[PDB]
């Protein structure tokens, strides 16, 4: 119930490294929760915002949107979570009252997004003070800190037995891939699937396709060093566009005799998205867009590709309804139905957080986990 | 069983009028049917091919792909249809054996399309002789003639009580609109729908939406003279893009509080297709492409429109399985469930066939019916 002094990794300008500093964190107001972050993961959109390319970037700011922790304080009006619980913050809440929350077809809650995009709590202010300045929040969580304040609808409650040093990855990547495979596509047994890109999201998609029951899975990438891991996750074969003179969709059409049944696009390249649409089977093919492109880029095609059967669709947070569905995923990981331990490729300490970004800049890791205690 | 002399409307070069001539029609070979055309309808793709803009146009050729008639002769191996029957030719057959015919998700049979696109019968030759030249077939039917020869899988058998002078329209237009409404979209009661363009296909789509059970229907067009008929078919309101300074998708978003549930695009303009995608509701919107664009045009959008929920899909022949589904549509018209008599706007004789095209060039008619006897 009093201001907490803690250590954070603040960013001050676009394109500069993060600097470790001491910050003051205010007590939560009505309908808010204070969380001590235990572990976190460094995602790609964090580095994208840090670079400064985002037209909506606001500085100074504390990044991070993947982590798990333990509750200390709750505001006035909270009757759902008490101190000592193990929880996961979420950048897609679930109020349960709006028109988007009563529709089973969607999961895009639209209650606090106007303040979340500006970097402020729902009341209209920020809880982070540094040397007489106010530091904005990032994507509603801000987990690059030892303590953080979030809204009461952005918190999911998990089993206390879960290891918090690895279950944190179920915030952005593994959940998105698994949901893309088993929610937005809903693929029947015996299908043929193709995955573009073999990062964290691609490997999660491959895992979901193998779990659901597809017979043949094709992995596509321009870096050979990934192929090995793909074959461990369930991909039957892997190809490289640079080894063929013909365009990639023609290679896939020749290989699969007509085209694949499902194609997942997990990169963020508009040309790859067009190639992914044109490689689906005529009559019943489906293409799912998972990655996010830079602002100002357009994906083109001819309407003759849609008239003869094919479909575009897209997914955000794998289509899961976050608050009521993340606990089920943690339970699934308890039963060894899905793989979480095989995604983490590196471990760092808090002070070396900058090093994490450099690894992401080189393409040598899938996911890195930072221990914040 | 002998060559038949008949009257036809042959085209000799791109951009010239059709000329009425006398032709010889050969007896059918194995797995073929000879039909005496009674009535026909002039569609938009006929005039498109006649203009010469089609990169695949081949001349001389006999156009037409909508009509009903009576059988005279059948080839060797036909045990399904006998002479005197009332039938409808179809530009999408149904063999029932290929991989596309055993899949309930599609209706694009791929058995005789290679010869159909070239203008020849499956054996490899044409049955139309004129003054020592061979005349190719059009879209597998060629109904601008008093007698025509078609394959045995391109014929649907209907109730003999049907009036053949109006049931012919169930070949291309009304079927496509009705199927787009109730097959590819599958819209639930209480939905909001928007239709772009108010020709024959647009009015069929409106009829299907009203039958299925949507509550609110919005018609969009740039010609005011159409709006009246739309209000008779079930459209609740109609708008004109030229009356507003803002782009049309913003007008629709403001009007419907977020966007429509379903949007059908029935024109063939790539800019209208983009505007139709951007006017669907966030989270659960769907956009169905029905019209065909000119070769070399691309429809563009940003992937942020697909990531947040929306979908493109397309339809050819309304998704009906032609041979087994057209008789059901004729039965539906017998019970007054659907409207066929309200589409025909003009009637002509065979010799005035050219006049029909001129009407289509002015936008004063929905469908014109030519009586061929
Ligand atoms: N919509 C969502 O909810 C959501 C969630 C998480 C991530 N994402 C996005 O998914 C994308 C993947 O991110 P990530 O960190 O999981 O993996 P990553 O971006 O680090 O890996 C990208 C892979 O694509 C390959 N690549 C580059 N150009 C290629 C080309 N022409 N052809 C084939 N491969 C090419 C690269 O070699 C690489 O293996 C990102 O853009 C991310 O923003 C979206
Ligand atoms: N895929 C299929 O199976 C199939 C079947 C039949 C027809 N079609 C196609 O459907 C299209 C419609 O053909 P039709 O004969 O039924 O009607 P039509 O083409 O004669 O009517 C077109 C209407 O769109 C309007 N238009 C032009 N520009 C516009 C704009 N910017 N905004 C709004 N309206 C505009 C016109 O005023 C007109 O009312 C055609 O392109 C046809 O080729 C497709
Ligand atoms: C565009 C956007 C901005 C923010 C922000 N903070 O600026 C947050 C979310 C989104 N965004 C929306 C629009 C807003 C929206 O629909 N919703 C629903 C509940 S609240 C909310 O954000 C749809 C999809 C996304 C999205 C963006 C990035 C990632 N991504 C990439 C890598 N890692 C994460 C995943 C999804
Ligand atoms: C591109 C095409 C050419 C021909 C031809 N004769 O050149 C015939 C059909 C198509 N086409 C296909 C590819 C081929 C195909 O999938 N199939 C399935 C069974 S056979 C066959 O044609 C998919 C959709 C269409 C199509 C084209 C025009 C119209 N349209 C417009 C106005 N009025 C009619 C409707 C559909
Ligand atoms: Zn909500
Ligand atoms: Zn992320
Ligand atoms: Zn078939
Ligand atoms: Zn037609």
């Amino acid at each position: 119930n009093e201001v907490i002094k803690c250590k954070a990794a603040v960013a001050w300008e676009a394109g500069k490294p993060l600097s470790i500093e001491e910050i003051e964190v205010a007590p939560p107001k009505a309908h808010e929760v204070r969380i001590k972050i235990i572990a976190t993961a460094v995602c790609h959109t964090d580095a994208y915002t840090l670079s400064g390319a985002d037209p909506e970037g606001c500085f100074p700011v504390i990044l991070g949107h993947e982590g798990a922790g333990i509750v200390e304080s709750v505001g006035e009006g909270v009757t759902k979570l008490k101190a000592g619980d193990t929880v996961i913050p979420l950048y897609i809440p679930q109020c349960g009252e709006c028109k988007f929350c009563l529709n089973p077809k969607t999961n895009l809650c639209q209650k606090i997004r106007v303040t979340q995009g500006k970097g402020l709590m729902p009341d209209g202010t920020s809880r982070f003070t540094c040397k007489g300045k106010t530091i904005l929040h990032y994507m509603g969580t801000s987990t690059f800190s030892e303590y953080t304040v979030v809204a009461d609808i952005s918190v999911a409650k998990i089993d206390p037995l879960a290891p918090l040093d690895k279950v944190c990855l179920l915030g952005c990547g593994i959940s998105t891939g698994y949901g893309a495979a088993v929610n937005t596509a809903k693929l029947e047994p015996g299908s043929v699937c193709a995955v573009f890109g073999l990062g964290g999201v691609g490997l999660a998609v491959i895992m979901g396709c193998k779990v659901a029951g597809a017979s043949r899975i094709i992995g596509v990438d321009i870096n050979k060093d990934k192929f090995a891991r793909a074959k461990e996750f369930g991909a039957t074969e892997c190809i490289n566009p640079q080894d063929f003179s013909k365009p990639i969709q023609e290679v896939l059409i020749e290989m699969t005799d007509g085209g694949v049944d499902y194609s997942f696009e997990c990169i963020g390249n508009v040309k790859v998205m067009r190639a992914a649409l044109e490689a689906c089977h005529k009559g019943w093919g489906v293409s799912v867009v998972v990655g996010v492109a830079a602002s100002g880029e357009e994906i083109a095609t001819r309407p003759f590709q849609l008239v003869t059967g094919r479909t575009w669709k897209g997914t955000a947070f794998g289509g899961w309804k976050s608050v009521e569905s993340v606990p089920k995923l943690v339970s699934e990981y308890m039963s060894k139905k899905i793989k979480v331990d095989e995604f983490v490729t590196h471990n760092l300490s808090f002070d070396e957080i900058n090093k994490a970004f450099e690894l992401m800049h080189s393409g040598k890791s899938i996911r890195t986990v930072v221990k914040i205690e």
